């Protein structure tokens, strides 16, 4: 299996740098001049399956959101708080009826530089200082380069 095994290494980034739910996003553009974002697996937890997470799935825009910026150029990027920020979608809010303190904006690449899809991971976090290490940002872009192809 090649779409059930991407999912095995999603369980051990869970419990490495301790997360809530993760989300990966496509690339999708029509010959109408129109570029926009689809999850195809929508709220991974520890001890899931593919058929839990391929049920209901969110649409974002291209360059809207969060995962917009990062989308656009392709580089791993830190976010605040996304569901309060100017440059946010209000859309999943509604459905996810989740408000996270802290995520990470990391896109999905093949090797080449060439960009496929965007990946983002919610995980509501207590914390005095900054945001995120830099330590943390290389765990998250090293596991998504071998299941990125
Ligand atoms: N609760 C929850 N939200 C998600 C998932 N995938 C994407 N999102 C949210 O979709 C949001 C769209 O607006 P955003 O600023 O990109 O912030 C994005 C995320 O917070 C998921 O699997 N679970």
């Amino acid at each position: 299996d090649v779409t059930a095994l991407c999912h095995k290494i999603f369980l051990h980034i869970h419990g490495l740098i301790s997360a809530d739910r993760y989300s990966l996003f496509l690339v999708c553009e029509d010959s109408s001049k129109d570029k926009f974002l689809i999850s195809r697996l929508f709220d991974v937890a520890e001890g899931s399956t593919l058929e839990e997470a391929s049920n209901n799935c969110i649409r974002l825009e291209w360059n809207k959101g969060i995962v917009g910026h990062v989308a656009a150029f392709g580089e791993p990027l830190n976010i605040k708080d996304a569901y309060e920020d100017p440059r946010f979608n209000a859309e999943v809010d509604q459905i996810t009826g989740y408000k996270t303190q802290s995520i990470l904006c990391m896109p999905i690449k093949n090797h080449r530089e060439e960009v496929v899809g965007v990946a983002q991971a919610i995980n509501k976090k207590s914390g005095n200082g900054g945001t995120f290490t830099e330590k943390d940002e290389k765990d998250f872009a090293e596991y998504l380069a071998f299941c990125g192809e």
